[PDB]
């Protein structure tokens, strides 16, 4: 029923070939029922076999195998293709059997022959055709047609049949034909039967072949999203410093699917150009188509690679998986970071300050990464190249670290071209070509300026000879100093233009050089020295070109550039000419003195333009000691010494003067002489040029003697004479001889040696005497004579006045006194006046002594030098010191004084004793007080700032006097802390200065140090002398308001030490007062800032210039039109064009210019007026409110309408300055017409004053003053005025002098009154001599008449002056002919002066005389004045005879008091009686001579003779008969009764002649009769003698009569001196008769005779005229008594012997007695007169007798005889004889002796000697002395130095990141135009600033 037959193949899965004959399997299962059952096999075709039916294993469900074990079913195919197996079932073997079913199967057959082969490359990819499939097909036979083939995706029912794929046609040849095949695409990941059956023919037909993967080559493909890859190689921030380091083992790549799947290779590329892909590698125990291992094996062992990038950027390294050849499946990215921005390269230069070439520049460089530390190349430029090697750098150290380590490199510089030095940094090394970029750079730059050389020019003969010298001197000098260690040569030459031609390049210099004409030179090490070179050249001829050129070059490097001037000079080419000429002055040559010699060098021609001055050098010879260099070697010597001295010229000048200062010591001809030299440097010789021939002190000696007054018993005398020489001595030591001349007497005086230094000119001698204390005093002279070198015989003399003192020796004393007395301050000055005296003083004026007082203090000896004079009247000697105590002893001063005579170089002591002070010395204390406080920066005086530093400033004074000028400056401490503790060191715990004084020193210290600021602070600050005042200055700062205790100390720093304490009471502090503290405002002082560039809109200029100024506001106000108003919502900048008084430079501001100067409207600079404006007019003001359009600032007082602006100052006032900032009346005497620059002086005789009166004013009136100025200029005087007349201003410019307060003072006239003398007239510079006659005085004036014109006398006031000049007269008869004379003389007398005009005063005539009162007046009895009458009195004074005792001479008795006798005003008056003028010449009052009389009156005359006339002018004598012994008689007295005058001008009265009289009845003397005053009753006396009458006569003197002569005597004859008596016998008994009576008859008269006498007895006259009557003869009697006629005999008897007889005649007229006697009786005689009586003679009687006769009778001559009648008659008597005659009478007794002559009188005694004169009055003691004058106060000090700025106001700010507005933030044609529109405006500006400048 059911059959299951299957049949199969138990071949391989591959199709059988035909040459293997494959076996079949049957496979039978029935389950319906179990039997046995035929199955018969058919191949493909039956014509093969047919085989048998043969049993399974007994059939049954299971199948048995079979049909191999035993069976031979081989089918030996031999046909290709498909082949159909067929099994049948059949019950039995032996036909005919059963058909029930058939199962058929096919069988594919294939041939060998052809042979199909793949080759695989690797994995076909997905979704993309893979050429790695190639399929091969071989055939042996040579013909092939085409070939298809279909594709089955799987043996599944599913996939479906597909359509044929072509494979080829092989039309010819057994080759191999290939053929692609496209891919396969996996989609279930599993197994698939891809089948493919190659068909020979396009339908039906035959298998030709079949393709199948066919195992041991499968397709197997890795899905990459399984893959796993995890690399983490190479650092992520790799620089190209360093290097990637990629690592194989730490690479790993796995498969993760399977262990066995087939090879594949990894790799791995830089992708960079630089180096190729790395090539594929075997991998160590691997290969090629190796299995991978079934275990976790790495794909590498241990490979790792080093790579280095050479570019930057970021790398993206790749990562694949190849197959077999270059075949790519997969890629896969690895980011590696390459960066160089992380490279910073650092230049730092430490040493810098780059001079010349040397010092080369060393800094530091260094190159820093943020990491990737690595090693670097560092390389340096300078233009010259990189190093090659490029240095070695490595970044050991850290890059976060800003040092890095470098080399230090340094670099030298030549030049001044660009080096272009530069710093690169590489990561290459550069030796394999493989150079770096740019990464950091970096450099330092700068403009390295060159050097510069000095150069300096020369010719030696300054002009080319032709082969004869052509010298150039060269110096070159190099800029710095050569370094020490190293030295540089130059080396090159000088080519001149004169032989062939300058090199056209460098290489020729270079080349000439080098050469042997060139020159080298080496400068010396460790200095800069000149290289001086010397360049002889060689010329043909004499050329004026003689410039060059030289080109030094070190190497290559040129010396000079086209920039400066090349060398071109002429220096006095071809020397055209040279002149010279020589002078002196002064022309004197006087001994060591200082003389100008000059010597001008000339040219003809002017020295032409660009030459160098001359270099010559001129010497001149000084001749002090008379060295003249006569040879040339001295000559260059003094040349080259300091005496000589080169020459330059001032531009300009042809000429050069060279002057020289001689001196000459010794006087000699010698002159100085010139030497002009200029060759070369090194002078060895000496050259002339040329010369000009010269064509044409004092000793002072003093000396002295020691002691001035000697003393006896003391030391010997000392003389010291002192010489000074006027001239300086200084060339050598100098000589002197002091001497004095030997007098013959005391010794010769030895000479004395003084020797002088350089530098003395003072010798003193010193000699010693002994003797001179014994000197008489006088006048002696002492001379020296000095002999020294050309002077001789210098011989000084000199007097003196030597006196000795005696025993006693001079002292001085001396004593102070003090100007400040007690107490004194410190810095006071003082006046210490020292007085000395001395106690003698006898030589007040005698010789002067030199006396030097010393003050000292207690210095310890016992400039400010100190001038002593002794005072040459008294001795009182004044010294005068100022002590300037100013600082406390500190131990005690003393005062000491000493007095020499010494003139400093003392030897002697002249005071006694050393002065000591009376005064007490008192220590001066020291006062300090503070003047002022001041804070600078503050907003209130007691506030300072905060933040700012303050400077506080304590000014203060040290005493109240300055101290001394002469002296030194005081040291002071201001001490001050601060008070707070900001300082380290702790607060002070003692108020004083205890801390303070141990304060180190702080001379050097800088403000900005942080302890200039400290809490305790000690300034020092210095009191120079002459300053009072003192500033010591505290810095100060507040942090914050608070609590300070600021502690202010002044103390004085001594030796550098701490003294007490300047203010009294110790620890006293003027503490500040206190005070809060405020912020400090942030406020700016200076002009306007100037805007930046900012956007300006339209028209907003910042700037405004010209006379504008800068304003804002939105109106475009042009000019004054009023066009634009409220023009814009927003106000814009605009220029204003500012008002006319108010200039504006670069305006920001329109200040006005100062008041001396006005303005336009716009003006730039202000105009300044002349001189005559100030420009004030009165006040007007401005704007009333603020609605009218402002024009300025508020402040301006004008606005500015008004032309006027300039006005012009009035008369009486100047401006001289040109500004005018007031104009200012000018000074006294000076006038001004409108403004001048200056008034003219006043005219002589004229001042200033008003013009009210007179003409042409000079006042400035209302209007110019009053309404133009207002009331600031007052009218002033301005007017020149003459004075009145007798007035004058001989001065000119001088002005009346004004007095504001008249009350007391009133105006005075300028103008002198011309004084006594002379006389003025309106104004004149000189008052003039008016004419003879006149006088001006000041006490009184005017002419007083002549009283004796005027009736009553009074005097009369005259006013005669010439109207021509005026001055007063003198009064008429005085006269003034003096010139400088006061008052009026008189005329002396002799003259009269009746006109009041008269020069001078008239002679009077000779007859008259100038007799004050007229003669009418003399004798006047009228009374002018009856009350008084003093006026008229009587003034002759007369003298006259007196009756009685008294006597009166004067006429009028009174004291005198009006006797002026030189006063004579009146005519001449009547000559006086006594007086008398004839000749003009008298020299002495003559009174009329006594014996001469002048009448009053012809008529008044009492006699005179008539045979002359009166003239009025003849003195007459007296007339005869009267006499005048007394003067002034108008008349002669006669003489009286007992005198007479006969004789012709007898002067005295002559005693009258005896025998005369003269008696005159009428004779009476004149009288004056009062009732009319007249003399009368004058009678002249006797003119001839009356001879006395008859009978008188007188012989005595002095008789006024003759008396009567006596009775008996006669006069015969008139005029007898003596009556003689009457003649003998005569007589006269009668008087009045002439002839006396002759006598009668018989009488005798005697001499006289009254009566006759009678002649008694007998004698008898008988003679008439008898004179006497003698007796007859004897015997003789007279006749009668009594009476005698004649004589007679008597009778014859009478006789007598008596002559005279007489008789009585009583009797017989015969008897008488005495007469004849009687003859006797008896007697007889008859003769009379005989002998006695004789008798009768006897008679004789015959002669015989004799009878005597007797006479009778008496007288008888008869004789009678006697008897008868006879005698005796009678009686008669006798007589007796007569008696004896009497004696004689006694003689008379003897007259008396006459007497002896008296003793003469004594002798007048000799006179008493004289008594000596009286000394002279003691001279008056000395008038007191001047006093001095004051001094001015010094000048103000200058101002304090300003202190620079402390700091500057704050600047502004500079921007942090920006300043935008708006929000801030949350988080080619158009070129060309602006730069053309900028430089045309910066063009523009510049313009405008340059014109603007100038």
């Amino acid at each position: 029923a059911t059959y299951t037959l299957t049949l199969d193949k138990l071949g391989p899965t591959v199709n059988p070939t035909t040459s293997d004959a494959v076996t079949f399997t049957a496979t039978v299962a029935s389950p319906d029922s179990t039997t046995a059952v035929f199955f018969t096999l058919d191949y493909g075709d039956g014509v093969t076999a047919e085989t048998t039916r043969t049993t399974t294993g007994a059939l049954s469900t299971t199948p048995t195998a079979n049909l191999v074990s035993a069976g031979t079913y081989t089918v030996t195919y031999a046909s290709i293709g498909t082949k159909f197996v067929t099994l049948r079932l059949y019950d039995s073997a032996v036909a005919p059997g059963v058909l029930l079913a058939s199962k058929t199967v096919p069988i594919y057959v294939e041939d060998s022959t052809l042979t199909a082969t793949l080759l695989q490359s690797g994995v076909p990819r997905l979704n993309l055709a893979f050429s790695g499939f190639k399929g091969r097909v071989s055939s042996s036979t040579a013909n092939r047609a085409d070939m298809w083939a279909t594709i089955q995706l799987d043996t599944a029912p599913g996939v479906f049949e597909s359509s044929r794929i072509f494979i080829g046609i092989a039309p010819t040849a057994s080759t191999n034909y290939d053929f692609v095949i496209p891919d396969q695409v996996y989609n279930l990941e599993g197994a698939k039967t891809t089948v493919l059956r190659i068909y020979d023919a396009p339908v039906g037909g035959t298998l030709l072949r079949t393709f199948t993967p066919a195992a041991a080559n499968a397709v197997y493909v890795v899905d990459p999203s399984k893959y796993v890859l995890t690399l983490t190689v190479g650092p992520t921030s790799v620089t190209t410093a360093d290097q990637v380091t990629f690592t194989q083992t730490t690479t790993e790549v796995s498969y993760s699917a399977s262990a066995t799947s087939p090879i594949l290779q990894w790799r791995f590329n830089w992708d960079d150009p630089s180096v190729v892909e790395t090539p594929l590698a075997y991998p160590d125990a691997l290969t090629a188509a190796s299995n991978f291992p079934t275990t976790a094996t790495a794909v590498s062992s241990a490979a790792a690679s080093t790579f280095r990038y050479t570019s930057t950027g970021s790398k993206n390294a790749r990562l694949r998986l190849y197959d077999g050849a270059n075949n790519v499946i997969a890629e896969k990215i690895v980011v590696i970071t390459v960066s160089n921005a992380g490279y910073t390269l650092a230049l730092a230069k430490t040493t810098a300050d780059p001079v010349t070439t040397d010092d080369t520049i060393a800094f530091s460089a260094g190159a820093k990464h943020l990491s990737s530390t690595s090693q670097v190349w560092w390389t340096i430029d300078y233009g010259a190249g990189e190093s090659s090697p490029r240095t070695a750098l490595t970044m050991t150290n850290v890059g976060a670290a800003a040092p890095n380590a470098i080399a230090s490199l340094s670099n030298q510089y030549t030049s001044g071209g660009t080096k272009l030095a530069t710093l690169r940094i590489y990561d290459r090394d550069g030796v394999g070509a493989n150079t770096g970029l740019l990464l950091a750079s970096t450099t330092v730059t700068f403009t390295v300026t060159p050097v510069l050389y000095a150069l300096e020019s020369a010719v030696e003969p300054f002009s080319p000879i032709a082969t004869v010298a052509a010298k150039w001197s060269f110096r070159i000098q190099r800029s710095k100093a050569t370094p020490a260690g190293v030295t540089e040569s130059i080396k090159c030459a000088f080519f001149g233009a004169d032989t062939g031609t300058a090199p056209a390049d460098l290489a020729a210099w270079l080349t000439a050089a080098n050469g042997a004409g060139g020159l080298t030179a080496t400068i010396l090490p460790s200095s800069i020295p000149s290289d001086i070179i010397s360049f002889t050249r060689t010329y043909a001829a004499a050329a004026a070109s003689l410039q060059g050129k030289l080109q030094c070059f070190i190497g290559s490097t040129p010396l000079w550039d086209p920039y400066y001037p090349t060398p071109v000079f002429q220096v006095l080419a071809a020397a055209p000419t040279y002149t010279l000429s020589a002078s002196v002055t002064p022309a004197v040559v006087p001994v060591d003195t200082a003389t100008l010699w000059t010597y001008n060098i000339i040219r003809s021609v002017p020295v032409p333009a660009g030459g160098p001055s001359l270099p010559i050098l001129c010497s001149f010879w000084d001749g002090k000691t008379g060295a003249a260099p006569t040879t040339d070697a001295g000559w260059a010597a003094l040349a080259g010494s300091a005496n000589g001295k080169g020459t330059s010229m001032a531009p300009g000048s042809t000429t050069a003067t060279c002057s020289f200062t001689p001196s000459y010591s010794t006087t000699g001809t010698a002159t100085p002489t010139l030497q002009l030299i200029q060759n070369s440097f090194a002078l060895d010789a000496a050259t002339t040029v040329g010369f000009l021939s010269p064509v044409y002190a004092s000793y002072t000696i003093s000396s002295y003697l020691n002691p001035v007054t000697p003393v006896a018993g003391g030391a010997a005398a000392v003389w010291r004479i002192v010489i000074t020489r006027n001239a300086a001595v200084t060339a050598s030591a100098k000589t002197l001889t002091c001497q004095m001349p030997d007098n013959g007497q005391g010794g010769s005086p030895a000479d004395v040696t003084a020797d002088i230094a350089v530098g003395g000119t003072t010798t003193v001698c010193v000699f010693s005497i002994a003797g001179y204390t014994t000197a008489t005093p006088g006048p002696y002279f002492a001379t020296v004579n000095v002999v020294d070198g050309a002077v001789t015989t210098s011989h000084i003399t000199k007097n003196f006045t030597v006196l000795a003192s005696g025993t006693t020796a001079p002292t001085y004393a001396v004593t102070s006194v003090v100007s400040p007395a007690t107490p004194v301050k410190v810095s006071t000055p003082v006046t210490y006046t020292f007085t000395i005296t001395r106690t003698t003083a006898v030589p007040a004026g005698g010789i002067p002594q030199p006396i030097i007082c010393e003050f000292f203090n207690g210095e310890g000896t016992a400039a400010d030098t100190v001038v002593a004079v002794m005072a040459p009247g008294e001795t009182t000697t004044t010294c005068t010191f100022t002590t300037y105590y100013t600082t406390v002893s500190a131990g005690g001063f003393t005062a000491k004084l000493m007095v020499f005579g010494e003139s400093a170089t003392t030897p002697s002591q002249l005071l006694a004793a050393v002065h000591s002070f009376a005064t007490p010395m008192v220590v001066a204390a020291a006062v300090v007080a503070v003047e002022s406080t001041t804070i600078s920066p503050n907003y209130n005086p007691t506030t300072p700032y905060t933040n700012i530093p303050t400077y506080f400033t304590f000014t203060l004074l040290r005493d109240p006097p300055v101290p001394p000028s002469a002296s030194s400056g005081v040291q002071f401490a201001c001490a001050l802390y601060t008070g707070q503790n900001v300082n380290p060191a702790s607060a002070p715990s003692a108020i004083t200065d205890a801390v303070y004084k141990t304060f180190t020193d702080v001379t050097t210290a800088v403000a900005t140090d942080a302890n200039y600021f400290a809490d305790q602070q000690l300034r020092v600050v210095t009191m120079a002398p002459g300053t009072g005042r003192v500033s010591c200055t505290f810095p100060t700062l507040y942090a914050a308001a608070g609590p300070f205790s600021p502690k202010f100390f002044v103390f004085e720093y001594a030796s550098s030490t701490v003294g007490a304490n300047a203010l009294a009471v110790a620890d006293t502090v003027t503490s500040l007062t206190s005070f809060t503290t405020q912020a400090a405002p942030t406020f700016i002082t200076g002009p306007t800032n100037v805007p930046q560039r900012v956007p300006l809109p339209k028209g907003f200029r910042t700037t405004c210039f010209d006379g504008y100024e800068l304003i804002f506001s939105n109106d475009n106000y042009t000019n004054g039109v009023r066009v634009a108003v409220d023009a814009y919502p927003y106000p814009v900048g605009q220029c204003r064009k500012c008002p006319g008084g108010t200039a504006t430079m670069d305006g920001y501001r329109c200040i006005p210019c100062p008041s001396g100067y006005w303005s336009n409207e716009g003006a730039r600079e202000c105009t300044a007026c002349p001189a005559g404006t100030i420009a004030k007019p009165a006040a007007l003001t401005a704007r009333a409110k603020y609605s009218i359009d402002p024009t300025t600032y508020h402040f301006v007082t004008h606005l500015a309408m008004g032309p006027e602006s300039c006005k012009k100052c009035p008369k009486g006032y100047f401006q001289p300055n040109i500004a005018g900032t007031v104009c200012l009346p000018c000074p006294s005497g000076f006038v001004s017409t409108s403004g001048a620059t200056g008034c003219t002086a006043c005219s002589e005789g004229t001042y200033h004053t008003d013009g009210v009166g007179t003409t042409t004013p000079g006042e400035a009136t209302s209007l110019d003053t009053t309404d133009t100025f207002g009331s600031i200029y007052p009218i002033i005087p301005n007017t020149c005025r003459q004075c009145p007349a007798n007035t004058y201003l001989p001065l000119r410019g001088q002005a009346a002098i004004a007095s504001m307060n008249l009350a007391a003072v009133s105006s005075a006239t300028p103008c002198r009154p011309c004084e006594d003398g002379t006389w003025s007239k309106a104004g004149a510079a000189g008052c003039q001599k008016c004419p003879p006659g006149t006088y001006r005085n000041t006490w009184f004036s005017g002419q007083l008449g002549s009283p004796f014109i005027t009736a009553d006398g009074v005097p009369v006031a005259t006013t005669l002056t010439e109207l021509g000049s005026g001055c007063s007269q003198c009064p008429p008869g005085t006269y003034a002919p003096t010139f400088g004379m006061s008052v009026c003389l008189p005329c002396p007398a002799g003259t009269f002066a009746s006109a009041p005009g008269a020069t001078a005063c008239q002679q009077c005539k000779p007859g008259t005389n100038s007799l004050m009162g007229d003669r009418t007046q003399q004798m006047a009895l009228v009374v002018t004045n009856a009350a008084n009458d003093f006026p008229a009195l009587r003034a002759y004074t007369i003298s006259g005879m007196v009756a009685g005792p008294a006597y009166a001479k004067p006429i009028v008795t009174g004291p005198d008091t009006n006797f002026f006798m030189a006063g004579k005003s009146e005519t001449c008056s009547t000559n006086l009686p006594g007086y008398y003028t004839d000749v003009d010449g008298l020299p002495i009052q003559l009174p009329c001579k006594p014996g001469t009389f002048m009448p009053f009156d012809t008529a008044t005359a009492n006699l005179l003779d008539t045979g002359l006339t009166v003239d009025g002018t003849q003195c007459y004598t007296c007339q005869t008969g009267t006499f005048n012994d007394e003067f002034s008689q108008p008349v002669c007295k006669a003489c009286w009764s007992g005198s007479f005058a006969s004789k012709r001008g007898l002067p005295t009265c002559e005693i009258a002649q005896p025998g005369t009289f003269t008696n005159v009845a009428a004779a009476a003397n004149a009288t004056f009769n009062t009732a009319t005053l007249i003399p009368t009753g004058l009678v002249k006396g006797a003119q001839a003698p009356t001879p006395c009458g008859m009978g008188y006569f007188q012989s005595s003197a002095e008789t006024t009569t003759c008396t009567a002569c006596a009775v008996g005597t006669y006069a015969d004859q008139a005029g007898l001196a003596a009556c003689k008596p009457c003649q003998p016998g005569r007589y006269q008994n009668s008087i009045g008769q002439r002839v006396c009576k002759p006598c009668d008859m018989g009488t005798y008269s005697r001499y006289g005779g009254e009566l006759c006498t009678k002649c008694p007895a007998g004698t008898v006259a008988s003679k008439t005229g008898s004179s006497q009557c003698t007796p007859c003869a004897a015997g003789f009697y007279a006749n009668a008594p009594d009476s005698a006629t004649s004589c007679r005999a008597c009778p014859r008897g009478y006789y007598g012997p008596y002559s005279g007889a007489y008789a009585d005649n009583l009797g017989d007229e015969f008897e008488g007695p005495r007469g004849c006697y009687k003859c006797p009786y008896d007697f007889f005689a008859d003769r009379p007169g005989v002998r006695q009586c004789t008798a009768c003679p006897p008679l004789d009687l015959g002669g015989g007798n004799l009878v005597e006769q007797c006479t009778e009778d008496l007288g008888s001559q008869r004789c009678k005889p006697c008897s008868l009648l006879s005698k005796p008659k009678t009686a008669r008597t006798e007589q007796s004889p007569p008696p004896p005659s009497p004696s004689p009478p006694p003689p008379p007794p003897p007259s008396p002796r006459p007497p002896s002559p008296n003793p003469p009188s004594p002798r007048p005694p000799s006179p008493a000697p004289p008594s000596p004169n009286p000394p002279p009055t003691s001279p008056p003691p000395s008038p007191p002395p001047s006093p001095p004058p004051p001094r001015p106060p010094p000048p103000p000090p200058p101002p304090p130095s300003p202190p620079p700025p402390n700091r500057s106001p704050p600047p502004p700010p500079p921007a942090s990141s920006a300043i935008n507005p708006g929000g801030g933030v949350n988080q080619i044609l158009s070129l060309m135009e602006d730069e053309d529109a900028e430089a045309a405006q910066e063009e523009q500006a510049i313009v405008d600033v340059d014109a603007e400048m100038q």
